[PDB]
């Protein structure tokens, strides 16, 4: 609870090593191997199927970008 003033935010992600390992293994190539996706869930503490789902979500969460530049809303 510090940093400069002002924050402008709302819903927060899960963990920094969680979103970091997700966007990393996804930005490195496209998908990771069962042993690799497991390293995530193992480091991120999930259930594998969750990573798999994380990747799909990350595919559903990425599209959210490149669409708020103009903000013609």
């Amino acid at each position: 609870m510090s940093h400069m003033l002002e924050g402008r935010k709302k819903r927060v992600p899960y963990t920094k090593v969680q979103l970091k390992e997700l966007e990393r293994e996804y930005a490195t190539n496209k998908f990771i191997t069962k042993d690799k996706r497991r390293r995530i869930s193992a480091t991120t503490n999930l259930s594998e199927r969750q990573v798999t789902i994380w990747f799909q979500n990350r595919r559903v969460k990425e599209k959210k970008v490149i669409n708020k530049l103009k903000t013609t809303s």
